[PDB]
């Protein structure tokens, strides 16, 4: 049987982040069945507070046991508001073939019908399985198995929260992986970003558009020390002419701007069709959501802040 | 006898070469004079991700005067698809009249191949001239589709399609005829108690985004710039990190209030005490309503209290 | 508390069709905290096995109940297979304002995450509630609250499987329901069609349409009594060329004609546009799929035989 | 000139219509100016049909057609207009047949070109747009309608008269804007050339047809289906290809009697067909569907079965493909 650590970090599957990952691993008895598991406790909290301290320390570990011929596959037990954004995390940085998945729940083991046991199930399932290999981070709910690249929280209290704009890429279905798409981009052993090579992360962070909005969420969190700002932009990433300017003068400034959209289902922001991305030196998050978008532009920030490079990264990824 | 519609004209990427005039749009479906007796009004000429909240109570008192007037059996509104989600859900809260008002754009201008526009405003003087359209509030009718304009909003990029709403769509509307499937069970319109006649100004709302690693700091600073409430696109069920908790807690206790919606848009809502502690905060939850929604809400809801129990109570029944 | 009767008629809600409804209410303990309960057995069946004296049998025992003053709500478990079947049959003909519930489960009990647990207590919470009262009959699986009349099984292994074209009415969490559209097609109530009067229903069965098929399902099926058909077309409720005259023949010897279609995630079929409906004296089904078209065409027919009648019923229910 | 040779074979459809299948090829290219500026587009009149009335001669002689014209080295790439009731079989069929990696494009529209905001031009467009594209080589046959690049292998149509019509219970692979392709997922499914079927070598399709399951169905549709000369049934079944007690004696008789027994189901928008969970496969030697809806597995069974009748082997086929 495949040798499968699970490294937790807390969250809802965890939830009385109560329970040690002992007591997780007690309460499904059946991954004996299946796998050789073994069990650390990275970290123990509600995944809405987790840190760039908090990712790194789990990057790091993830890379350790990747090295060893000791470890199959891993998974990482996770909070369902933020694991979207570890998962594709760990999808640019890990340079490994072993499965990596990432799994929560949206109910605690104590509620009736909860869905934890099935989802951790599945992941030790997934992580098992050759099936897995060089298929990048994977994220194992709702009986799915969704590229933790593009798979996003979109679904409030239900099961089924998980989705992306590009389908499922399989199912698991009583132990057993069926695969029906491949990932199209860059990740794990293809990326060029490697987390032993990443001591610390630039500050990114996020502006929301709407109606009637002003440059001051823009302003504040650049002089608070953003290196890049995610453009939550309205429709096609697009941009108020009242905020247009300040935008100009922070891009100036030496913060990147990245158009990203709450518009979250489907479709991608275009450049230079909403606003001049050549001419102000800016960057569109290609179907990036915020929270991803944040996510490549840290990474990738470890690396070059080249504006052209920026773009074919976001392209790319 | 032919319904007497009005199209308001805003700008718009059904407009584009914000550049045809109203008149020019009409022309563009000479089939309109067929379902309808159409007039054009100028209203504005704007790009929707520009919208200002002066702009928007110039429509809104626009809209009421034609609604009061017995030339005016319905009322279409051509709109920059960025915002229409916005402008849609503030009409349906803030217009007393059962006379239909929909609200209608295109993810492409009509010069392009296959063009979308066309068609979205011919099905939108059709809803506006039906007898079926009374009384069910601001409708959005795009993709041959009839869309509530509380809970419709923009969730495809590129594609027609783009207008969704997590309760699924009312009903269709094919070759002029509206088909209706489910109806509305949210306060609007004629049963709203908001009302645009005494309201010519509106109060500060931002948004604030959630996300890993995120600090304080925009919340801070909407509020220094004048926001008078926060909405919170939190994570999942309009969770709060640790390190923000304590912020918002002193901005309510400096009057501004504090709203919890999520970037989770597709289905779903955020629980009243799940997440955090809004009955020892006094704080309230969006409910299903999206970030940009729940601004539109809140700015009405405060031109009537600042009680966050009645903010709560309105987040519930809106 | 309400006084709500659960009808157990099977299912994998029932799995390990084995389980009675006393093991049912005893494995949800929490039902005594939001109802006072009791069970009866109707039938012990797999829905995809369902027949139409099954529809009959448990249509008037909830009639029965539902003209009882000590019953306030009824909940029906149910196999999942032709759960819409049911739920729809119910929607036309029970003539009572209190609330009807049908649930059923994706795993049964024993599974891990099983999901019938919830799906009862969610179903009897809002059997419970008077919101729910007029409502027509409701299904509650997943959180939420369906229209029986155009809830449809269309996921297949996941729990969510359940959706309908219009979207969920409401969602039910924490023993609430929140409510966000209500129907527009008549039920219950305010339907022309009343259980109570109906002895036997009208046999009729469903052909289904695809490249190079033939005449032979269809002239089969009214050979051997089918009263209507059901024609689950491709696109539009479109008829191949080869199909068209044996319609026609089976038409003018009285055999009804309603075409439905196998394109079910949205949109309807319009009359007068694949085919001469006016002409040829055929039926469309609108937005209903194939064996929800079938159970209304039942129905309709137990009133009459007139096609713009029979067209009538099929835009209003 | 380096513009990419895009053969356009028309087939009929709402494409072709005014307001099925009126338009001639020419009037389809000339509908669409821009053409021009991206490929150099020749046309054929293979057939002018309402997809709704296919035949298998008519599939047979379409893969013929396609085949030539992959064999070609005067073409970089194949377009087929269709109607878009059955263009899923159509753009299946070709997944299988076809040992090329050429891309090859099945498109329709929802609208005539007369219409009021017709899809046609645009869909036309980025169907040839695609055809061109080096990023289309390899990818198996491709739908390119409501500005998606879909897979022919499961994409369906799934929404009556919105644009948005066709969809992939995988989702989509990509999508095509302003004549570019921008890819996000990858097939995963045996295709074209790594098929082990080439329409080179067949001449003939087994006669294959589909029953429904619903509440008090008989075994009469599938008996007379045999009856008339069914090697294979397509069991569209409720729920996970469930079959009523009513109908299995007869599936096992018609299976005993040489004919394949394929449970499939009407339940479209995800999950699978699992072997052995609703009907004991194995002991009854039918096969399952997989995730193929009624009318794909109808198209994947008829080919298979020009090279085996052995139920062990089909059921390998819908395991891969
Ligand atoms: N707030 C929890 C929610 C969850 O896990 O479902 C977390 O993300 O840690
Ligand atoms: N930016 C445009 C987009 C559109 O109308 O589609 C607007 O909102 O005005
Ligand atoms: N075949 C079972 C499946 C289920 O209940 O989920 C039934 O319909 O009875
Ligand atoms: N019945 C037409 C429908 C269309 O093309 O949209 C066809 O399939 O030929």
């Amino acid at each position: 049987l495949a040798n499968v650590v699970i490294l937790a970090t807390g969250g809802t599957i965890a939830g009385a982040a109560k329970l040690g990952v002992d007591k997780l691993i007690a309460g499904v008895p059946e991954l004996a069945d299946i796998a050789n598991v073994r069990g650390e406790q990275v970290m123990q909290i509600a995944s809405e507070s987790i840190s760039n301290d908090d990712l790194l320390k789990l990057g790091k570990r993830v890379a350790e046991l990747a090295e060893s011929k000791d470890v199959d596959g891993i998974v990482i037990t996770h909070g369902t508001d933020t694991l979207e954004e570890t998962a594709f995390f760990l999808n640019l940085v890990e340079k490994t073939d072993k499965p990596i998945v990432v799994v929560g729940s949206m109910r605690p083991g104590t509620a009736m019908s909860a869905d934890g046991m099935l989802n951790l199930y599945n992941a030790v399932a997934v992580a098992s399985d050759k099936q897995s290999r060089g298929k990048g981070v994977l994220v194992t709910m709702n009986d799915e198995i969704q590229s933790g690249r593009d798979v996003s929280k979109a679904v409030n209290i239900k099961t089924e929260a998980f989705k992306s704009a590009w389908g499922p890429m399989g199912m698991v279905v009583e132990g057993k992986s069926y695969w029906f798409r491949l990932p199209a981009k860059r990740h794990t052993v293809n990326s060029e970003f490697d987390i032993k090579q990443i001591s610390s992360l630039p500050q990114v962070d996020i502006a929301y558009g709407y109606g009637n909005v002003t440059d001051t969420a823009y302003k504040a969190l650049a002089q608070n020390g953003a290196k890049a700002l995610i453009h939550a932009g309205t429709g096609n990433g697009s941009v108020s002419s009242r905020v247009v300017p300040a935008l100009q003068e922070l891009r100036k400034n030496g913060v990147q701007i990245i158009r990203s959209s709450h518009v979250n289902q489907g479709g991608f922001v275009l450049r230079n069709a909403e606003q001049p991305d050549d001419k102000n030196d800016w960057v569109v998050a290609h179907d990036l959501n915020p929270q991803k978008a944040r996510i490549l532009a840290m990474v990738a920030m470890t690396k070059t802040q080249d504006s052209k490079e920026l773009q074919r990264i976001f392209w790319e990824y």
